[PDB]
């Protein structure tokens, strides 16, 4: 049977001078004697050649290249496999018998003018009134100076970036109940001292990106983003879209979006049987991964890496409550939040099991859930594949999802099981052709092509 | 098994004051107790409750109705259907059922109000390369085109597309600007539209030129300027690839529908593509391809898509068919029946595969009659101009779809191979008084379609 592999990341792509080297892996019995790379402002049919060296047993590699001197920075491409009498397309969504949509090709941004720092962050979203008062009707009285005082707690959590929502009285002034502008200036100063980024909910845009405010970005069209980039070239401008944000992302009017359609609601469906309307969902692993892969396909690799992933937000119920009787699935969602492409965003209180003022008393905190959050941010800070890697789903059937993050030689294997304990046969795969695997999270077992997965579990292996 | 029908056209939609009434048809054994109309989308996704009607519109069909308030929101009304059971949900979309939510830009869509060029759907276009058409360099000129306007009227043409015309200045080898002005006056007297290939945008839509449109953010400014001078200007682009991003942002009115019509027919009928790479496309894949493209377009946009078998940038379709040239009348029936406006490339109607053959002894007379017959059928039946389109059957060699408009139905059957017979499922879209065959030699009889070899047949509901 014909198989193919390509991820818009090393080892499948490589820049060399002004040339983007692209590699396709194939396997099967009736291999195409020709493959063309379908890719300067016009659609081109670029020739590929077959390499002499098999990259993996039973795999032939084809290589082509795009000239980067001329063209828009977003490099779109797909693979046109050619036989004597027919053709087949390879895309981010497997094979296609008819041409893929232009906006559903593989894509890499070269050169990349997006905010390079976002992929390295772990964001924390704060509703200031309920987080921390600095040492009422519905004003609990927490403020920004409370946040400053809690910067050590968040540093220990793995947090590197704060997202404040709300901030302003809604030209633009910080709410006096949060400490006013003077408290915000202190919070900027203190997060800089801790190496933490700071993002505010919203030329007003340029003013708060100016010194001495020097905010790292805005949560909000293209004119706003362009003005934001003029004041601060690495400003992060992202949108809160509950629906399909792809049209905005595909026109580059925002750097990223809070990825409800591409991450949150698929997991609400697969893990909590519900959706944004609290209508019932009966979503198996096949459908969840088709959904998530279909959304991703419209995004360049760099865009995917900046997508804002969250289990819940100021606008939704807490995910822990949404799981209801199936609250044991919550750690599965935490592993997933930190291992899927994009930047994890923790809604304040999720890490201590809130389901309402933050419980600073350690006896009202779920310490095991808190430990898991610390472990995932550590694994993510230590392994480039969880921050910069491509993502390929290996297995999606009923209760079990298995995908691998791919970056240079590094592989991170993730196995998610929402149901009873089981064993799952994983076909031999050249993406999984490694020395061995080190189990670093979870209690699953990988041995002789077989995954042994405990009931209601998530497991992470790293290639050695 | 669950079945569903909806086309963004009457009898499924109907405007009433400032409300858009939407109807969904369902059929099957485990029907959803609830259905939600998921609408608006562009600003504020809304969940609108639908209720069930007491009258079955067709045997075995339950109807659900909801409504969108048209007072607020952008003119493009996007929606889809969220079928609800106690434990699960299912989406109904232009591409049938989906287990997860459809893309926002792949929902049903109607333009209300429709500010696009409403006259475009009523046209039959004729694209001329002026040097090879008619002398009054082979030496053809625009005054030659004027002299041949009776011939083009007899063909059924109602709109001319000149490519090229300019050197900007009208090329002097064609008669210069004066010959084009006479062609504008002569085509206006014949009621024919005139589109030129391209600030200069406004100059040619202004008097005394008063052209009907142009062939081309940068495009958005060009389109914005054309509409300011002439609100019914037709601004469309020549896209060989996927034009959806430009159309879904309204920077152009329409596109030369290579991705959505031409190349699917090249694959299915002529086994080739724009690169002349081999194509092995059966009816299932061709119809999935063509329907996948349309789903990214509103109904009004689809009716304006520029359909073509070939053009100045391509080989003639008659030659691309090669040994399979008997399929050419199939493509002509399809050109005039698929959603969009047909564009005839000069000489296709007389079998050009090079100066135009004006000697009736060098013309394919039978192919000419078919063009005449199809343009008369299109001009006489609104469903072929304003109707929705539902693929009924698409397997291997046979394509069968229906155009739907109010009570009118047009059934089209295409068979690229040997004579065969086909079973057509009962469909509430084909539940009609009876069928009148008006083109082709197919036969419909008690659920059986008998399709002659390499043929296309058109029936009309009576």
């Amino acid at each position: 049977m014909l198989k193919a592999w390509h991820l818009p990341v090393a080892p499948f792509i490589k820049e060399q001078q002004e040339r983007l080297m692209i590699t396709l892996w194939l396997s099967g019995d009736d291999l195409p004697p020709r493959v063309t790379l379908r890719a300067d402002n016009e659609e081109l049919s670029l020739p590929m050649h077959r390499l002499r060296q098999a990259p993996h047993p039973g795999v032939v590699a084809w290589r082509g290249e795009i000239n980067l001197v001329n063209g828009q920075p977003r490099r779109r491409y797909s693979f046109k496999l050619l036989w004597a009498d027919r053709q087949l397309w390879f895309t981010p969504q497997e094979f296609n018998r008819f041409p893929p949509a232009r906006l559903e090709q593989f894509a890499v941004d070269l050169p990349d003018s997006g905010p390079q720092w976002v992929a390295d962050q772990v964001f924390y979203q704060i509703f200031p009134d309920r987080f921390a008062r600095s040492q009422g009707s519905t004003f609990y009285g927490g403020d920004l100076d409370g946040i400053s005082e809690k910067l050590p707690y968040l540093k220990q959590l793995g947090v590197t970036a704060l997202y404040l929502n709300p901030v302003f009285v809604a030209y633009r002034r910080v709410d006096p109940q949060f400490g006013g502008d003077a408290a915000l200036l202190r919070l900027r100063h203190n997060t800089q001292k801790e190496g933490m980024r700071l993002i505010l909910d919203g030329s007003v845009v340029r003013h708060w990106l100016k010194a001495p405010w020097s905010m790292d970005g805005w949560r909000l069209i293209a004119g706003i983003t362009q003005a934001a980039k003029l004041e601060r070239p690495d400003a992060f401008v992202f949108g809160e879209h509950f629906g399909d944000a792809r049209q905005w992302l595909q026109a580059d009017v925002e750097d990223s979006a809070m990825n409800y359609r591409g991450f949150t609601f698929p997991l609400w469906g697969f893990l909590a049987n519900t959706d944004i309307s609290y209508d019932p969902q009966k979503i198996d692993a096949q459908t969840c991964m088709a959904w998530m892969d279909n959304y991703r396909a419209g995004l360049s690799h760099q865009q995917q890496l900046r997508m804002f992933n969250q289990l819940d937000s100021h606008a939704t119920a807490r995910f822990k409550s949404l799981l209801g009787k199936d609250v044991a699935r919550l750690p599965l969602a935490v592993v997933w939040l930190f291992s899927w492409p994009g930047v994890p965003c923790i809604y304040y209180g999720d890490e201590v099991g809130v389901d309402k003022p933050f419980p600073w008393d350690p006896a009202l905190q779920d310490g095991d859930l808190l430990d898991l959050y610390k472990r995932m941010s550590k694994l993510r800070k230590a392994h480039q594949a969880l921050r910069y890697g491509g993502c390929q789903v290996i297995y999606a059937e009923d209760n079990v999802v298995v995908f691998v993050r791919v970056y240079k030689q590094q592989r991170v294997l993730v196995a998610i099981n929402r149901g009873e304990a089981c064993e799952v046969v994983i076909e031999d795969s050249p993406l999984l052709d490694v020395n061995g695997w080190q189990l670093k999270e979870g209690a699953g077992a990988l041995h002789d092509g077989v995954l042994t997965l405990p009931a209601i579990s998530a497991s992470v292996w790293f290639s050695r």
